[PDB]
């Protein structure tokens, strides 16, 4: 699985 | 700071 976490303002396990 | 982090096998701020 692809795990993605991000923080841009805004905070995103397939 | 902003950031993105990811994990798949691969493992990636301002």
């Amino acid at each position: 699985a692809f795990y993605l976490l991000y923080y841009t303002a805004k905070n995103x396990s397939a």
